[PDB]
């Protein structure tokens, strides 16, 4: 049977975001980084699944949208770049900032430590860690270290989109 889903997709600038939705959409990666914008809606459909994707821009000047734009959606996507180790107490914080919402109560979350391919990495254990995820308990949290540029764990994550596509 036919399944709607909605996802927004939040994280810093540089995680991967458009890139991530590019993968899924089409399979193809993308080296060059597509200008940032505030907001990109995307339908993106999996066989019997349509999946309506938020792509929010993750400039300073755009988070104080993130929690609107989540409103509703059956999973949140967090973005990280699990390479850019300076940048990550600053993702962290953003996130819990983010699950202090009431609107945003029992949402599942999905965070993403994406750029595995590049040297030091961080894995989940360590960006589980680090961003502090065993914190988060009012919901169901999920991490998976990816690759947009080497697919790695780019079909798990869809597997729990598509789980979660109500
Ligand atoms: N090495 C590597 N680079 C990536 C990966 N995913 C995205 N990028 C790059 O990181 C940069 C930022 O990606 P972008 O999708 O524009 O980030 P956004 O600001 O979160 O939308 C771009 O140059 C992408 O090519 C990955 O898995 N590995
Ligand atoms: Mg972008």
């Amino acid at each position: 049977s036919k399944e709607e889903m909605e996802l927004t997709l939040v994280g810093l600038q540089y995680s991967g975001k458009t890139t991530f939705v590019n993968v899924i959409a089409s399979g193809q990666f993308n080296e060059d980084m597509i200008p940032t914008v505030g907001f990109n809606m995307r339908k993106i459909t999996k066989g019997n699944v349509t999946i309506k994707l938020w792509d929010i821009g993750g400039q300073p000047r755009f988070r104080s949208m993130w929690e609107r734009y989540c409103r509703g959606v059956s999973a949140i996507v967090y973005m990280v770049d699990a390479a850019d180790q300076e940048k990550i107490e600053a993702s962290k914080n953003e996130l819990h900032n983010l699950l202090d919402k009431p609107q945003l109560q029992g949402i599942p979350v999905l965070v993403l430590g994406n750029k595995r391919d590049l040297p030091g990495a961080l894995d989940e254990k360590e960006l589980i860690e680090k961003m502090n995820l065993s914190a988060i308990q009012d919901r169901e949290i999920c991490c998976y270290s990816i690759s947009c540029k080497e697919k790695d764990n780019i079909d798990i994550t869809l597997q729990w989109l598509i789980q979660h596509s109500k």
